[PDB]
């Protein structure tokens, strides 16, 4: 998949993926997340949030204080350079984002930001 990444969220917790490699060239980036397992996103929800690793807590932070009811994203977070909604199982979502809000050399992390999830729940991004 050229300029587009295929990810999954389970109810164990894992990511198929600790690693996203977006190529400098791709004009836009598309992450397709969908959620295999049993769980409702009310206890086991699961999303798809782009920031650099240096802000990564506050928006994790920030997040869980934000409740179900904003997906436990701060609304307008401009921490935030993408993020899907927030899916259960049998869901599915994509966000598509401008590459050109990628620099290059600094780093990025993905996480969702479900109570107490990000720390297994992420994974590298990095403009190549
Ligand atoms: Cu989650």
């Amino acid at each position: 998949a050229e300029c587009s990444v295929d990810i999954q969220g389970n109810d164990q917790m894992q990511f198929n993926t600790n690693a996203i490699t977006v190529d400098k060239s791709c004009k836009q980036f598309t992450v397709n997340l969908s959620h295999p397992g049993n769980l409702p996103k009310n206890v086991m929800g699961h999303s798809w949030v782009l920031s650099t690793a240096a802000d990564m807590q506050g928006v994790v932070t920030d997040g869980m204080a934000s409740g179900l009811d904003k997906d436990y994203l701060k609304p307008d977070d401009s921490r935030v350079i993408a993020h899907t909604k927030l899916i259960g199982s049998g869901e599915k979502d994509s966000v598509t984002f401008d590459v050109s809000k990628l620099k290059e050399g600094e780093q990025y992390m993905f996480f969702c930001t479900f109570p107490g999830h990000s720390a297994l729940l992420k994974g590298t991004l990095t403009l190549k």
